[PDB]
């Protein structure tokens, strides 16, 4: 329990942990390219009117 939990229950843990914001940088990413898209096709539908 002791070897595991000094092993990988920790180190592993912040790996994960890492890895859960590189998702959270995903969706934050995601959002940029929908608020990009929006903003496009808003001044496509100002224009195309």
């Amino acid at each position: 329990v002791l070897e595991e939990y000094a092993r990988r229950l920790a180190e592993f843990k912040r790996r994960k942990l890492d890895l859960n914001n590189a998702v959270q940088k995903r969706d934050e990413v995601k959002e940029q390219l929908g608020i990009l898209k929006k903003k496009r096709f808003d001044e496509f539908m100002a224009g195309f009117n």
